[PDB]
């Protein structure tokens, strides 16, 4: 609020106080593989161990990456257009990087959008797989004096576990590589992680189903001797505020 | 852009100064700042003290970092001052009264 | 595989699994030496490990 | 300028300097770069600077600022100077008699 000068004899006036709710709504996602019993009988005789070692994993990692991928650009990742009733994702703020060659210069920038502003300094930073390999190897430009040399020494062609103060996870869920079919030029988003809060409301494990018609094609699964792997959970994304998110695109 | 202003203070005597206050992106651009090259270690941080966070002190003058001295929010348009320097032992304020916070009902 | 929003009464949908294989066929290599036998002997003589 | 200057009067291998006259504008022009971890010297001031405190050596040469090298509000159009580097003891200055403060009524 804003005071005001006031005389001995004027008017001592009043201000307005400015709030703004925000609201997420729960949503569940599911994951379903259609395998026959020819496979099934396959994988336990011939001992390959597909279904525990290879296949579950790949679900169990398919909702991680839909949580991702609702906080980043609020899509429903089969279809990749637009999910409806998710409103606001991380990727449309109006803080935007021009992408230069220097990555360790154009992420401090990022940074600098948010700390410039008065915001609670950043402390995560998500990026895509090339990216976070070009930050990593960032050896010094010509020129300069410690040139040649690697700006970070024990990367070793290996993504950053820590950056200079700010925590650093790097997954291809950044762009939505496979997920967009344009995909969204964005290279890494950086801010203050804590002002966006979400959750697992319920999180099943991997379920085997084995009867009925789930996919709803028509095709039963006792019908035509083939069983179902499905994983499904229950998720929510809330964002307190969008301008304390800077964005790296090309 | 800053030695300039302590130039302009220090050249005409004056005392040297020993008060700052930054606008937050001025204060950021500040503590991130890079030698510029034709100097040696051209790359390296400035001021490795601080990072992403506004300084304490700068080179014997006490920094301060606020939205004030823009007036970002209360101005109408935001008055083209980014920084300010100057001998703060000549400003003299202070509180003759305050008062808590009361609850009128 | 990718995941899939549905709501109450939405039908919840499949994907599928890419899969893949490669194949080696075993071949084989040899390597033969032909040395006379009165080499041998040398080479039981001299005491010069040639051959072993 | 100082590298260069120093190099004037220390380049013919004659007349060692020592002893240095800094502006309090020029004092600032300095960068306050310091030798890395690599080399020795290490965590030391490479320049005369103005943000190091109780700086009074500097490559074996003396040290002191004062508004008075570059003229000061005592001069008008300034003398333009901003650092004097040189043998000191070839001056002699002295006080021949130094009066107290006296009130003439």
């Amino acid at each position: 609020p804003r005071a005001k000068i006031v005389g001995e004899g004027e008017v001592k006036p009043s201000a307005s106080v400015d709030v703004s709710a925000f609201t997420a709504q729960p949503i569940k996602v599911v994951t379903q593989q259609r395998v026959s019993d020819e496979f099934m009988w396959a994988d336990a005789d011939y001992r390959l161990g597909v279904l525990q070692d290879l296949i579950s994993p790949a679900l169990g990692a398919s909702i991680g990456r839909a949580v991702d991928l609702i906080a980043f650009h609020g899509i429903d990742p089969a279809t990749g257009k637009a999910a409806s009733a998710v409103h606001t994702s991380l990727n449309k703020t109006k803080n935007i990087v021009d992408a230069t060659d220097s990555a360790t210069a154009d992420l401090v920038k990022a940074v600098g959008l948010i700390a410039g502003a008065g915001l609670q300094v950043p402390n995560g930073v998500a990026l895509d797989p090339a990216f976070s390999f070009a930050l990593s190897t960032e050896v010094y430009p010509k020129g300069s004096p410690l040139a040649g040399q690697p700006m970070y020494p024990a990367a070793g062609f290996a993504g950053l576990d820590n950056w200079r103060g700010l925590n650093v996870g790097a997954s291809s869920t950044v762009s939505g590589a496979p997920e967009m079919s344009p995909a969204s030029g964005v290279k890494a988003i950086v801010g203050d992680f804590s002002r966006v809060h979400w959750g697992f409301q319920r999180n099943f494990p991997i379920e085997l189903i084995e009867y009925g018609d789930p996919d709803q094609t028509g095709r039963d699964l006792k019908g035509h001797n083939e069983v179902m792997v499905r994983a499904e959970a229950v998720l929510y994304v809330a964002i307190e505020s969008l301008d304390s998110f800077a964005v790296v695109k090309e």
